[PDB]
């Protein structure tokens, strides 16, 4: 037994031969660091009893427990395996207790499979019976993708474990954590997953959300696969250099999906087809957002808003944190410090901006006839609180307002209550979107104001290595009771259920609009409802660097609108760090500068009306806004097809092994390469330039670099931005708000490849109506350039923007001088446009043209 393949039999304590012998495992203390001294033997677990049975969907097998001493308690004697060949690219298998119903995640999107095994499978499944293992191989090359035979199946009531070999070390995903790098360290690493309010720092703890998905790039051909575990109990995932991964959970069932794709993008698409593709955001949510904890007063907030508006900062959204509230209570505002809040909301709206308000789940229980607190009275009337273990008394904890009860968003009636609270509050403050926070759920006491009873839920036989080592730390008692079940089973689902309930509330408060929901805690599928931010980071260079893997991983998870707090939540931010973070932050799919309580101001204009930081911030935000039609179309593809938005280099450049661990650069979609300076004092960045033609975004000059590491010169006012040859990028003249920018002239940037060809697309709808994609009210056009000729081709034409939008500029990169430029409309000539040519840079710009959005054109030229 090769030491890299040993599966640890003593995860719970310092390894001893005595414990090893008792557990019937193998003892060998002579390995390298982290190699398990005690590891499972060749036959520990389950065997198949009798024959497999064909079903319409796949097959079932009965697994029988081989005799073994009970380590983490009540072992499951008869296990049922149910396997379903759900699609050509997705396999589903579950291990359940044959004679008892167990908790299964009540997911809102995923449904039970009815139907027949798919035809033309890209995979094969192989079951070994003595001892049990399950293998999933790729049919084309027989590559073993999933293979549980490396370790036992373990299945006790509060301890379930299965391992899989992996075909490579290119492993990406799992969450929510700060991994620091994007490609996984496979060198004996354990990642705990249990929704927790904790600082995203260098300690590798469980954080706000629970994401069990990972993607593996098998080799340079691009062939990739993914694995998702549908389980919401506390768990940890163990990575080792075999390479192999082990999932270790403390309840529910092992419900696994395996996805195959021809590229990393296709694996993500397969995962999202299962779990739910992300919502198409409101176009305004793609703009820049500004926020802080404790402006203190509306006057102070209003002063910040005004100096950034005075600076002409692209600036769509203002967030109001708990300081707007009357003593930190939801659905109120402070009538003294925030007197005139409704007038301020009108000011934002008149300026073409949006208000996003924070709402916390926990509700103050302080109410009397003397001073009623409406949300609590109404919630108690409807009996929609999380209860203590007696099943009848609302659990009391403590959050921002003091003592609180917690809504049980798993109860359908709770969404009715929540909806009414928002309707009532929206009648006072006409906010545009909702930021749901502290929804792990976060509790300032451990469990409840009276602690937690000692029992198998609060104190289980095995505890994954979660921060502080107790499940109820800074959250609710594990024996608290909700509609879907006990907190032990549904804790990781709280913020998911809250986001589902908040989207329901939006149906009434914002009829037929998308609005915007931003959530802290997530589960698999949360992106269908909400954006995410990476939580309470710190103003350090480490946090700046660590942000990029976090953004890429949430894109894998189908929450593409993701970003950190730009400049750093905790601590005063250094000018240089904030300047670099604003440059990079202009390109986070969710772009928000947010700051903690009491720290020095870090809004862009606070650095000086004429400062390098403000100038550069404005410059790069103006570039972001210019590329919004491109970014929005990327979101359209995430929503409709399941593509990533912020995308790892390796998803486009998988043939090139130098991209497999790149985490200091990323792409927008296939075509825009972003190269930030991430090191203090630096005016350079060591960067990778992939195997494509690349053009400097601002000058349009073709770089000489290709497929190579470079030292990119990036002075204090620059971030690297390069356009990929072969792509056509739709643009729109920027303005300080997207309300205004969407009325502006459009442009095309044609970045020619080595063959002088390029292709692109543009999605365009009204930017805010819900279901425009499902109801087919949108424009989708395709651009292609193949020598001497641009074609604009319309594939869907069921929305026509009333603002007379047209492409009034075409910039062609990598071209010899165009002559005789001719424009045809539906094949019919043809006015001569203006052409400007830079012969040193090989850039042509065509102007004095008006190609109406939604019409077919051909633009032809000679050389
Ligand atoms: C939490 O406890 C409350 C009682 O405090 C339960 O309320 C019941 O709710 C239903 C309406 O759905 C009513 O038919 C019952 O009359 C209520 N019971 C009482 C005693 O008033 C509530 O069901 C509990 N929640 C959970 C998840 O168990
Ligand atoms: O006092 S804090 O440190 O700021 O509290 C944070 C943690 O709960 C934890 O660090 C401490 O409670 C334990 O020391 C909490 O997450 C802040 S919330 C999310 C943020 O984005 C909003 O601006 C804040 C107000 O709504
Ligand atoms: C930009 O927006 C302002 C409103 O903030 C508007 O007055 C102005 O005309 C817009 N500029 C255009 C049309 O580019």
């Amino acid at each position: 037994v090769n030491e890299l393949e040993r599966i640890n039999c003593i995860p719970d304590q310092p390894p001893t031969k005595a414990t090893c012998d008792q557990r019937g495992c193998c003892w060998n203390p002579q390995g390298a660091v982290s190699v398990p001294w005690c590891y499972y033997s060749k036959n520990h677990s389950y065997h198949v009893e009798g024959n497999l049975v064909n079903t319409n969907a796949g097959f079932t097998a009965r697994l029988k427990n081989l005799p073994s001493s009970p380590v983490f308690g009540s072992n499951v004697d008869n296990v049922l395996l149910t396997a379903e060949y759900q699609t050509s690219n997705r396999f589903h298998f579950k291990l359940t207790d044959q004679t008892n119903n167990r908790f299964e995640v009540p997911h809102e999107h995923v449904q039970s499979f009815s139907g027949n095994a798919a035809a033309s499978l890209t995979y094969q499944v192989e079951i070994s019976r003595q001892p049990f293992s399950i293998k999933v191989t790729r049919r084309s090359n027989n590559r073993v993708l999933f293979d549980s035979s490396i370790g036992p199946l373990l299945f006790a009531d509060q301890f379930l474990q299965l391992s899989t070999r992996l075909p490579s070390t290119n492993v990406y995903g799992l969450g929510e954590h700060v991994h620091q790098q994007y490609r996984h360290d496979m060198n004996w690493k354990t990642w705990p997953i249990f929704n927790r309010d904790t600082t995203p720092n260098g300690n590798g703890t469980n954080l706000y959300g629970a994401q069990t998905f990972f993607l593996c790039l098998e080799d340079a051909s691009g062939l990739s696969f993914g694995v998702f575990l549908m389980n919401s109990n506390a768990m940890e995932v163990v990575l080792q250099p075999a390479p192999a991964i082990t999932y270790r959970t403390i309840g529910g069932i092992l419900d696994f999906y395996v996805f195959l794709g021809n590229t990393p993008e296709q694996v993500v698409q397969e995962y999202l087809e299962l779990i739910g593709r992300p919502a198409l955001p409101s176009y305004w949510a793609l703009g820049f957002h500004l926020s802080r904890y404790e402006y203190g007063t509306l006057d102070n907030m209003r002063e910040v808003v005004e100096r950034n508006r005075a600076a002409q900062l692209p600036y769509d959204v203002q967030h109001a944190d708990i300081d707007y509230m009357d003593e930190r209570r939801d659905f109120t505002y402070d009538s003294v410090d925030f007197k005139g809040f409704p007038e301020f909301v009108n000011e934002l709206h008149n300026n073409g901006q949006k208000l996003v308000i924070i709402v916390d789940p926990a509700i103050s229980n302080n109410s009397s006839s003397s001073k009623p607190y409406g949300p609590y009275d109404r919630g108690s009337d409807m009996k929609i609180w999380v209860n203590s273990s007696d099943g009848v008394t609302p659990l009391i904890g403590e959050v921002w307002p003091g003592q609180t009860v917690f809504p049980d968003y798993t109860n359908p009636n709770c969404a009715v209550w929540w909806t009414k609270e928002f309707e009532l509050f929206h009648n006072q403050v006409e906010f545009d979107g909702i930021w749901i926070d502290m929804n792990e759920v976060s509790n300032f006491v451990d469990g409840s104001v009276s602690g937690c009873s000692t029992n198998n839920l609060n104190n289980p036989p095995f505890t994954p290595r979660i921060l502080d080592g107790y499940l109820f730390c800074k959250t609710l008692c594990m024996d608290a009771v909700q509609h879907w079940g006990k907190q032990y089973d549904i804790h990781n689902l709280y913020g998911y259920s809250m986001a589902v309930a908040t989207a329901e509330a939006a149906k009434t408060v914002f009829p037929n609009k998308r609005s915007f929901i931003l959530t802290r805690s997530t589960f698999a599928g949360s992106g269908k409802f909400a954006a995410h931010w990476l939580g309470d980071n710190t103003a350090t260079w480490d946090d700046l660097r660590w942000s990029i893997p976090g953004v890429l991983e949430f894109n894998l998870f189908g929450i593409p609108m993701v970003g950190p707090d730009i400049c750093g939540f905790a601590l005063d931010t250094p000018e240089e760090l904030c300047r670099r973070w604003m440059q990079l932050g202009a390109f986070y799919p969710f772009s928000r500068n947010h700051n903690g309580q009491g720290y020095k101001d870090q809004d862009p204009a606070s650095f000086g009306a004429d400062s390098l930081l403000l100038n550069s911030s404005r410059h790069y935000l103006n570039i972001r806004y210019t590329l919004l039609p491109y970014l929005y179309t990327l979101f359209f593809r995430a929503h409709s097809r399941g593509d990533t938005v912020a995308r790892p280099l390796l998803h486009e450049f998988y043939e090139d092994n130098s991209t497999w661990d790149v985490h200091q650069q990323f792409l927008w979609g296939p075509g825009l390469l972003i190269t930030p300076v991430l090191d203090e004092g630096a005016e350079k960045v060591m960067a990778y330039v992939p195997d494509a033609v690349w053009y400097d975004y601002e000058t349009g000059s073709q770089v000489r670099w290709r497929k190579q590491k470079v030292e990119m010169e990036l002075p204090g006012d620059k971030i690297g931005l390069h356009l990929r040859g072969g792509y056509i990028f739709p643009t729109q003249q920027p303005n300080t708000t997207t309300l205004a920018s969407r009325k502006n002239p459009l442009g095309l940037i044609i970045a020619l490849d080595e063959n002088k060809e390029a292709k692109g697309e543009l999605f365009w709808d009204d930017g805010e109506t819900k279901d425009t994609v499902a109801n087919k009210v949108y424009l989708l056009c395709e651009f292609s350039v193949t020598q001497n000729r641009l074609e604009v081709n319309i594939s869907q034409s069921t929305y026509k923007d009333p603002n007379n939008l047209a492409f009034n500029e075409i910039k062609i990169l990598g071209t010899e001088e165009p002559s005789n430029v001719t424009v045809k409309h539906n094949g019919v000539p043809s006015t001569s446009p203006t052409v400007t040519y830079d012969s040193n840079l090989k850039v042509a710009i065509i102007t004095d043209i008006d190609l109406l959005l939604g019409e077919a054109y051909t633009v032809e030229w000679a050389h």
